[PDB]
């Protein structure tokens, strides 16, 4: 196509007549400059045919038939590619001195337009995708939708590709991209299922789930997008959703993924397409930019796999608005960030999600442990999830089967209690179905989080030793399904906690419930019988003033948890005194007695009275009701009418005394 | 010099003596290898005038003049790749062997340029705009400054070209990219305007605005920048400018748009520009990603109008950098993003923004409704914005009312009840002379907000059932035209409000005057005089320290609002019973009077008396002062002056009785 | 050794024999035509050595040999346009004639190449960057790897680029790029440093910091990452490194940054490099958005060091995560991004900075200011800096001898009170060796940041009359021995603060010392004997209910921090009576005497009695005792072995009367 057949031993002839100069000599030297200066004479190698290349002294010979003679016979004497030339016969004549042999070229246009014209191969001009890679040299371009062969291989012989992507990438299966330089910049990726599965739709058109197999296999319909496949999870937890679906439209691996195995730093930007996937293998420092909208299918939206070889330093999701699927929107298998947290999603978002909108891999796949360490999950979103909410948390292996094959074992670490310290902030979540976290972990701290509306679980911590700073869990678990709203299985400080927003729990379930952890700045109207920390104290604030809005009275007061959670404990209402709409209150140290709520009273101040209310024991008083040298104690006796005081003696013993007589 | 003569059909010779092959044989095959087993054998070609590749006998023939040939005529073999060469002469001798061998071609260059260079049209060297669009195929670029008239239609089709842009498109008139393909970007626009109009700048030199009508007037100037035109809101914000402002500075409509025009997304990263705008009329999943600080003209800077089709999905402002402007800058308009929140404003930063922020228009623009419905306006900044930071509302109207054409009829939902589910998170605003925060609707799950110093009202919330968590509204009325840093008109519930920093103010209204909602957490100082709300009680939380610094008294004081919401009801305060280090303090229980705190209180360890001080009516007691059982009132008798008791009697009447005797 | 010596001077021979065509002649004609018509001839040209291209008339002769010649000499035959060969004997004949001898039209194609391809220019094809730079319109693309010297100015003449790199670009010291056009995309630019220097690590392999010196020191050791070059800084972080320091390694400069001079608008894109750093000089309206890990060298990765001429708006460094360093990773020198808070920073990540995470070289250097105004810095976080995290200061610590020369006289702003006017929200730090969020400032609006664990300070504040919110610095000083977790000086106001979090005040000094600070709503497990504020005043809270999950009372432990900061000054005790459960407690109003909390107590209830147990004074009462208008104080009298009341009349006559005669 682009080679000649010709003379491939050249001939030197003579330039006044038509023979060749037996005898020559022929000099090669540096362009535009006299070669037979020794010092100007340029490398002229051989070519014997096991491909060495061995430098010869440059008055080269030519015999007596044009061609040119090494000291045996014929040899294929090869220079740079600039080489200048002189001819000189036997007896000491010219014949030429071609200065630059490159201008001889019988097209030398070409010389000046490779290197005014950017490179880039556009793949309609070729039949095989693999044949246009191994043409590009600077820059890939896609203009045609190529039908991918179920799992093909392209190896883009490691070089630096600035892959530009405007058309579809048809197919069922996984094109594979392989030997890709540290920068290549595949864009605009769009991968799009051959086959139109079938799909559940388990919302419906009022934003509300559907956790009724009925209903879900009514919703079963067969599309592309608007749904998931079916999957192990949805069968884990909908109630016997096995019997309801018919074989074939169960348990199918209907996907597309662009696997890009074995690269650094591909740097996928913009990507899209349905039932989309991209897997990236064996990867480092290979990031995934701002993707619109691909709409997953069976396997992982964006997967960033690195079980075999080393660990996945440098795997981001910088951006993006993943949509749909029917497993984990983000994953994360083995993938330590080693320190820097390098790593993680950032500014990512994942509507819908057959699973965690952004889940590190649990347990161990294999013999490979697939948890994540030192990653980074911050300033991300989530709605929608169905089986499971941010899920972060590693190791959550709910099953314990022995040590952790290739990580810290549990006799240094026992589970749910790992370093992996992450780092975590601004986060978000919305409708969330399962559970908003799945974190587990020792030692680490997230900052500012909020899980809005959801049907499940607003969180669900099995930390050790951590820290978590001005979570809200605002209206969570309107299903009324668990009754675990935000739950913490070890110790941790938990401050600026949000809690019941405009939903009211009317006796739900349980708010927070942290028996082993401790949690200050409790924000929200919570019913307080709904909590079981271990402690609770808003140690620090200042000179206080509570205030009552619509309230006849002021409502202070302590509730002892421990005594009984509904009924209250003590209490210093501040109730009008006596209407007075602008005159005065009264002031009562309320306190419970037989399981009811304020029973006596010390009123201060009652109907404008300005004198106190105290109260007395209505009956004969023992000895053990006072514990307080120099205390006085009114104890009433009917029978004489005359109000008996017992007062404990400063000395320490007790006397009684008659206060009032009639 | 651009091509140099060169014969074709090379002669081969043999290799001792310069006579010429005869009726020879040129065997072509395999690298290194015998060329003559149909085994390592290559396909070789005939490259005729026309350039009509045909495949060959193999045996090559060669003339008595060492040329190839071909049913007679002299034919130029072409092979595929490398191959070695084996040539015998009519004898059969080998008259030269060769094993590798490459000389590429020289001809057919055009065919080796189509292929391997990147396709694109610069402006430079085309008439019209159109002109150049119609021949571009995968690519374009704008090296010459345009000079667009008004309306200006450009044809684009289905190529999906990157319209790299490193020129301006100066004309104070519109630019349309119609149907211009799916896929697209635009990048570098630098938009501009011939006409510099006449602006004002409300904004004092050093900082601050100008409420002033007659201020105003001073700042006309005539400058492309620096200023925003008048308009129609500008005569309802300055009271009195209709007459001062010359008509010149009336009506007028300077400002450049790019308007786009059914397409199905293009990016418009890095759109820059003076005087610009950017409406994509009737346009879906059109992204206008990143920008540079377009001191946009009279109309909106980034309008998403699609009124006129289809509801309109997928459009995002992501990222960018906007200011200036008259009308409100990234205002969408009939966007309903479905149910994924796929259209949106995440990360912005709007500068003296001409009328709003993120303005998402309101009622009815025409016959058709101009609404959204579940847009995310996530994470951005507002600064020194005129009336609205964030006018996220939807069928407000204040006045009109009829009913919403297109929308939902209002027996369904009635004003300001409209489902949006809105998704918001990490705004802010800073300096909104106007309203710094509003909308409406039915339900929204509000978050970090953290507006902050402000020349106007805080915040207009005018939901209806709906839930805000981190409202932080600091240093708001800063000019304290309105009477509300904060007004949630509908049966809200906060969960946790900031109010005041350092501009605290006893000049201002009621500083939040939500009436019907439930806020709960209000931590900033704040005038207790000025709160409005309907129940302020924040339940759930742990033992108190009360602290108080540098400071005499320490003090609970509970206020109810009902009694002179200035005044206190008193409370419990201990004080101090000598200099540092007595270590003593009586805890002073109090009880408001008539229009005076603390007239009536009860003391302990009075100055370290380590005794209780019990108060007395100074004048006889009656029933009314009294009614809970077991207790005793104590009222001083000035006639027998002793200590009387009016106890009540558990019995249920009240025997007066005598307590002490002098 | 690419190419094979070949003869390239076209030697002619017959077609049917093989001789050379002596005396003949050749026709260059039009392409597809007969060149032996006069009309078809286009101009032809011969070639000389030097390269003066001559014209000369068309029948070109052959001398005996085959070789053109003109005038007893050879030449070289060139043309402008593709030719159409027609040979012909000396006798007369059509030896041969090739219709095309390239198959197409150069100078017609040329036009057309031209105007339907991207330019650009490979690096590989030219010597010098510079020379590169001058032939390049658009698109320059760097391949191979430049080592540049240690200086390298290039000036690109005006023209606005895209200039690429995907090769590594190597050198030392600092390049320049000059005369960039508005509007460049400089993007993928990866440099190195041709020296590996001495570096140190202060943290061990659990990031624990390191502070002796003898520790870091022995970590010392030759690399280009993991790990920075000491700075005369550092010789103040760890006390003695002077001394212990080997000369080799004391003070090395070394970095690779490429410095662009007078610039507008090059917006820098993905960059990289080992110890590689980047700078702007003099540029305005310029951004470096993302980055991929640049280590850093003796020179801040980022600088922004537009001193000379006019102050530098617009300079923003969105997005990336640049790593270690030495002297800064995001400094910035002379700003003033006018009232729009434009060219801040925005989405940065740090990790590991030698000196600060992000800068702003508060004080003068020269005779030039070095401050810096109206920044926006948001979305940051910089993670282990050693020196500090967020410096954000701008006046000089203790430098009163100059008056911020070319800036605001002290006079007009004192020492610490520049009116900077940042925007500062949504930041975070973590692991910080010294002050995480130090900052310098007056009339400023900080708000909503969340500084984590830290070894140092939480933050150094110097701020006057300036207003935060949401901060949350908690378990912060973990090295211990450390001045303060905070330190506010100056009449500021806190909101939201969140202090403690799984860590033990116990070594620590005050944690908050803010002793002119108005702090609002501390939340969080604070030792409040560890604070130092001079208010807590948070008036605004609602009604409340104190309850105590682990404890046996509920407690309202009132403080005054006048006294004694550390026991208490009177609680509010309700201790449950029987175990919990039997629905009985005793509210216990107390106060403290003797410097022991709980001296007295007026207890209602104790053992579910009832009763109204009270306090008095075991001896004779006293006048000063008594301070209300109006109450009657009991006081024992062991010698009547009675009680008797101290009586205050309304008008204030005291009196003496016994309670209970025995």
């Amino acid at each position: 196509a682009n080679v000649v057949v010709s003379n491939p031993r050249p001939i030197f002839t003579e330039s006044r007549s038509f023979k060749a100069v037996a005898n020559g000599k022929i000099y090669i030297g540096q362009i535009d400059t006299d070669p037979v200066n020794p010092a100007n004479q340029i490398p002229v190698y051989i070519e014997n045919e096991d491909g060495s290349h061995v430098q010869i002294t440059q008055p080269l010979i030519i015999n007596a038939a044009g061609k040119i003679v090494y000291n045996g016979q014929l040899v294929k004497i090869v220079t740079v590619q600039g080489h200048s030339m002189a001819i000189y016969d036997a007896n000491g004549s010219q014949v030429d001195y071609i200065a630059n042999v490159l201008k001889y070229d019988p097209d030398q246009y070409s010389i000046e337009a490779d290197k005014k014209f950017k490179y880039s191969v556009k793949l309609s001009d070729y039949p095989t995708l693999q044949d246009a890679a191994s043409a590009a040299v600077d820059g890939l371009l896609i203009d045609r939708d190529y039908n991918f062969y179920g799992g093909e291989t392209v190896d883009f012989g490691g070089k630096v590709l600035t892959i530009e992507c405007k058309a579809k990438f048809i197919g069922d299966g996984n094109l594979i991209f392989t030997k890709l330089g540290k920068g290549s910049r595949i864009a605009g990726v769009f991968m799009e299922s051959t086959t139109t599965p079938w799909v559940i739709k388990p919302w419906t058109d009022d934003n509300q789930w559907l956790t009724d197999a009925a209903a879900v296999v009514a919703t079963l319909k067969q599309s592309k997008t608007d749904g998931y496949q079916p999957t192990v999870s949805d069968y884990v937890k909908f109630p016997g959703i096995e019997t309801l679906l018919p074989p074939n439209a169960k348990g199918q691996n209907i996907t597309s993924t662009l696997e890009i195995r074995e690269c650094i730093g591909v740097e996928v930007h913009r990507a899209s397409g349905l039932m989309a996937g991209f897997l990236f293998r064996g990867c480092h420092f290979c990031k995934m930019v701002d993707a619109n909208n691909p709409s997953g299918g069976k396997d992982g939206i964006i997967t960033f796999e690195n079980l075999s070889g080393d660990w996945g330093k440098g795997n981001y999701v910088i951006g993006g608005r993943t949509s749909y699927g029917s497993v984990s929107s983000a994953q994360f298998l083995r993938n330590n960030g080693g320190f820097e947290r390098d790593g993680g999603v950032i500014g990512f978002t994942s509507y819908r999600a057959g699973e965690s909108g952004v889940k590190t891999w649990q347990g161990t796949v294999g013999s490979t442990t697939s948890r994540n360490y030192n990653l980074q999950f911050r300033d991300s979103v989530v709605i929608y999830p169905v089986w499971d909410g941010f899920d972060l948390g590693a190791d959550t292996d709910m099953n314990p089967e022995l040590d952790r094959p290739g990580d810290y074992p549990i006799t240094q670490y026992p589970l749910h209690q790992l370093p992996l310290n992450h780092l975590i902030d601004n986060l978000l979540v919305r409708g969330a179905l399962g559970v908003g976290f799945g974190m587990d972990g020792k030692g680490m701290y997230v900052s500012n989080i909020t899980v809005e509306d959801c049907a499940g679980s607003g969180a669900y911590l099995l930390t050790h030793e951590s820290v978590f700073t001005n979570i809200a869990i605002i209206d969570t678990n309107t299903k009324d399904f668990q009754a675990n709203q935000i739950y913490i299985s070890g110790a941790c400080r938990v401050n600026g906690l949000r809690l019941i927003g405009i939903r009211s729990t009317d006796g739900q379930g349980l708010t927070i419930d942290a028996p082993n952890s401790t949690v200050s700045g409790i924000t929200g109207m919570v019913d307080p019988s709904r909590i079981n920390v271990a402690n609770l104290a808003e140690e620090g604030l200042g000179n206080i003033r509570a205030n009552s809005f619509g309230y006849d009275s002021a409502a202070i007061k302590l509730r002892i948890h421990k005594l009984s959670k509904t009924l209250d404990s003590g209490a210093l209402y501040s109730h009008i005194n006596g209407g007075a709409g602008s005159g005065s209150a009264y002031t009562q140290l309320t306190a419970i007695s037989g399981s009811t709520p304020d029973a006596v009273s010390l009123k201060v101040n009652h109907k404008d009275c300005r004198g106190a209310e105290i109260p007395f024991v209505p009956d004969i008083a023992s000895d053990d009701f006072i514990k307080d040298s120099s205390c006085f104690l009114p104890y009433w006796e009917n029978n004489s009418t005359s109000l008996k005081a017992l007062v404990k003696k400063p000395n320490g013993e007790l006397v009684r005394l008659t206060l009032a007589t009639l």
